[PDB]
């Protein structure tokens, strides 16, 4: 249970859900974990259940001065888990402007100069891992997810022109795309959509966030030191078919 | 022999390049034409050269209330050409927060919404084409365009979402993803990229315009009939190697 | 007429997808050569055909047939490898002998004819091929295990065909179609293919018209700058 | 632990990256099986492995060896289907007989391989598939025509296979490698600068992703490739 002693891991939106489980396995591997997100109380509850010395840091990935202060406040990282990301739907017809830039901001913009900033020092030490999160509606057309879909779409170009850049360097970049998973938001929000999308997987059923998370501590850990500019489906099979 | 004589099509970005030879093969082929760019010197002399009835009507895709007026001086249309973009390269350390924002005001959010309202006619007469012009680097990853790409991906997924969304009532959608072309721009801003991109493909040169046009008039006409959702890759192979 | 002074060979040109195939490029002004294995169909597609349309009788699962069949017509332009059978069965219920006689068919029957065809077209430096693949090669149908996989392995020599004869100027694409209605399928496979359409986008099956046009337009000049890639005519089916 | 009371087979567990994948099973406590043609090797290959593995020898050509193949393990819970070969020649110059040998055994023996072990997983409710592919089944190599075309019929049965098995909690997957230094690799080439990474990968590196797909690790993956080739696909 060590496989991790040494690196530094920082997850962004790892107070909650699939980011939470994440944290948690690497914090369990030796890693010295930071996670992020905006409310602090729940953050630093977050930060005590993972325990193994991880520690929270308030950001929110909308606001480019806080992703810089973000990237000052942990210079040293070797493992980068873009995770944080919202995810709400409407209709191609029904989507509003302002909703359409939040995606947007949220979870492409401040997940790409995060990355400008964390992964200067990687190249820099020669060593480190990246990884995406990103959703099975970037892979197939599903109505109401148009803005959604797109934003984590642009995110595995990202994995694939990052990987070319940073590969020479020693620094791997893949993505994880999930299928659905049940987590606070979607239980809360999305109940009947996630079951309406089980019903036609494979597998038949939605996944705990544990489960997609063994897929992101595979790809952060050096078991993957040959995988880079890839997708790692996590669907229950909803790409196959 | 005019095979889209009844129609109406809609080019942006009609007025050089890939745009203005797709916007001359609709024209030929008797279709009402309706080009748009931002410079209406240009767009005059465009539209006299295309001939055959077709108007300019200028627009900056980047800015929403020109897009709202672009959308009512074209309102019914049945062929939606979404050719407007721009290209810039950079390094992911080197790239600048207002050249990462215009990439996707222009490339995306113009587009997105000018669809939400051509669109929104299409379905309700039953019938309608919207092609979408995607990139080679949102399907491999080539150091230095890693927004330029990230924004054609967010596009391929729109194609795929637009098309489940709108199918039902007729509406096809679909991309074309050009590979190396010589046009006005790449002529003056990128005149070794587009070559050292031409050495790795199976047919080892760069493609004229209207070779890439061709595609876009096959899947506006009614020989495209059961295409939708889908990629056409024209490229010289490059997806393929 | 855009294909004047082309030579096109359609392998199972004598009905369904491959019929209407060359009836469109006859029509272009081809010289079409249709091939099957029925004698008296071959003979009455020509005829249906028109256009100096003629037929050559050839078996793609016999490789001697194979090989006689390049001797008729050994100089082409256009090839479409559009011959191909799939019968369903899960996993579990599939025999040794239709598994080999798929792959048979399928996959080695076009993999050598493409052998022949293409020296000419490599050493005059100029041709056209185009491969019918399958939805099933891209998603996972049960029934269809043995049927995807050859058309899979067909999808990958388009990739490989299209690197290695793209040097001397010679395309070649993957046409890969959902559910048409061939009397094939309306025999057989009846009601898989409304089962099909029902989860499309556009909600339907297609006219083996349909799918010809795409074949057409990789064939013709218009696609010059299109190789090595797959273009899905299926209604939205791969997008789903 | 983590693989504690399973059994395992592995076709062509006696070299390269089928060996490695073995090995790495057996030490997490699975009862390995691995599969080859020479008798030599192949007991060597199990007492390198240890940890009780045994050698069963069978030629994936042979539907009758085969057979024999499945009834002597027909409870098995992870299959690795590894044993390929990959011969070059371009179009022009492949012969028939060469063509028929390589879909005999990269496709045809493992089909019917499967077709047995998957009926004892579907009536226990759970298990997990590995096809090992290859990047040249998605990308066109001069050469490779007849190799990449088997592995892409591999690839389409992993979907229909995910399809058809997941229905009863069977999982189905593909690992596709890029240029490995295995023993068969290193005398064909002899004297990978084209990949991100900049170099060719150890067995033991392609070893992680079949055990990661094999393991309940991989809950909730199937149906899918995993790439683990220097980030050849993605260029
Ligand atoms: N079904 C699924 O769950 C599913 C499927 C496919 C893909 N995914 C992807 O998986 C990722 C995580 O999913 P999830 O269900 O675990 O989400 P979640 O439970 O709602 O948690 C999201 C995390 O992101 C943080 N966050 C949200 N907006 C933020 C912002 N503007 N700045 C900084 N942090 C922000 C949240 O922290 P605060 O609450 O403090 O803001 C929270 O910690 C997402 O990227 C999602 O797209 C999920
Ligand atoms: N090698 C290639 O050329 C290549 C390869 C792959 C993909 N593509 C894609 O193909 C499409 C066309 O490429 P191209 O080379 O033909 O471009 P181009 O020659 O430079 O022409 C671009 C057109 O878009 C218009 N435009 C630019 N910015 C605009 C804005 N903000 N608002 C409205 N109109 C705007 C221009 O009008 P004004 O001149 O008046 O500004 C012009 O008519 C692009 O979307 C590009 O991403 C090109
Ligand atoms: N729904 C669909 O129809 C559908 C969907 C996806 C893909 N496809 C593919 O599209 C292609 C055509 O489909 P289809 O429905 O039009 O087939 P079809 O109507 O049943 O006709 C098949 C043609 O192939 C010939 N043929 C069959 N076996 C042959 C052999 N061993 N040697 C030589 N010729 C042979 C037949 O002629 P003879 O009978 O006289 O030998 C006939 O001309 C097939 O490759 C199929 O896999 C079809
Ligand atoms: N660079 C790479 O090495 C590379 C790259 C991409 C994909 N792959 C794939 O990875 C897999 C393993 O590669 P490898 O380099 O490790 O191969 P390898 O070292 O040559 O070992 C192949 C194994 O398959 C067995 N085998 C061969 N033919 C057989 C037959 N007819 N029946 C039964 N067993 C047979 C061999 O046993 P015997 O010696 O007793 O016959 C041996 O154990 C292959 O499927 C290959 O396609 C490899």
């Amino acid at each position: 249970h060590m496989e991790l002693e040494g690196l530094t891991a920082l997850v962004t939106g790892g107070t909650s859900g699939i980011g939470l489980e994440s944290a948690r396995l690497m914090a369990a591997e030796g890693a010295d974990v930071v996670i992020t997100g905006r409310d602090a109380q729940r953050g630093e509850q977050a930060a005590a259940d993972i325990g193994h010395g991880a520690r929270f840091v308030q950001a929110d990935l909308g606001d480019l001065d806080s992703v810089a202060d973000l990237a000052a406040q942990a210079p040293d990282v070797d493992i980068l888990v873009n995770n944080a990301g919202i995810y709400p739907q409407a209709s191609t017809f029904d989507q509003d402007v302002a909703g359409f830039q939040q995606l947007f901001d949220t979870n492409v913009r401040g997940t790409y100069f995060l990355v400008a900033a964390a992964a200067k020092g990687m190249v820099a030490r020669g060593h480190g891992s990246i990884v995406n999160i990103t959703t099975l509606a970037a892979h197939k057309g599903f109505p109401g997810t148009s803005v959604y879909g797109a934003t984590k779409a642009a995110l595995e170009s990202l994995t694939r022109t990052w990987a070319a850049e940073f590969g020479a360097n020693g620094v791997r970049v893949n993505s994880v795309s999930p299928g659905p998973t049940r987590t606070p938001t979607t239980l809360e929000q999305l109940g009947d959509f996630i079951d309406d999308v089980a019903a036609g997987l494979p597998l038949r059923r939605t996944a705990a966030p544990e489960e997609i998370a063994q897929a992101v501590l595979f790809l952060a850990s050096p078991r993957a030191s040959f995988v880079t500019g890839s997708t790692l489906y996590v669907d229950g099979g909803g790409y196959a078919v």
